[PDB]
């Protein structure tokens, strides 16, 4: 409610690919985005973890046990990179 | 495909009202999304118009008789205020 | 085929009662149930509205000419309160 919510290309496509091809994984999404407003990027539901990667700032939520959703936050927004993501 | 997408806090709210109501309006504002991400601010479907009022550098497209998608653009992304606006 | 459908007592008492004396009007419930979980709530058969009053955030759609579902939704579920309403 307090931040603005950024998708970036390939997530807002994942986004609307479980629009028409699987609801409950846009229901959790929209929890976890609610989560992360609430809470801050590494507290609530979703197993949250920092990114395994080379480069700071980057986060990941379980959707279910095959994808995590990819984010960051600044101030402003959270940004999200991918909807469908696994290690 | 080429800009992020960026929702207020109101925006995603009236988005995933829509989600809850009324799916064929979602998709009618993912194809605004995609034309403006095409075409530019103003040109394309739903008859965009400059928001004379209230917001600067605002732009607004038909979703259906009773609300218009609120928006602005820069290179980056497409920031959305409302999908819900009526003069 | 996502959510979850839950009868108030006396929703479930309507239904079976058409399960009993009149099984049309339980294939047509049940097609708005299928409706409401595919289109969200407002959108689809049964000429679905929003109800006025005698609770908050509930809708009907048409069952037949004298009888409407009322029901409410959330991420979860259809809530049905009635299967016999008529203002």
């Amino acid at each position: 409610a307090r931040l603005n919510i950024t998708f970036s290309p390939q997530a807002f496509e994942d986004y609307k690919y479980f629009q028409q091809n699987d609801k409950k994984m846009v229901k959790k999404i929209n929890e976890l985005l609610k989560s992360i407003d609430r809470n801050g990027a590494l507290e609530g539901i979703g197993k949250p973890e920092k990114l395994k990667s080379n480069l700071t700032g980057y986060y990941s939520r379980r959707i279910n046990h095959e994808h995590r959703l990819v984010y960051t936050v600044d101030d402003n927004h959270i940004k999200i990179a991918s909807c469908k993501y696994h290690y």
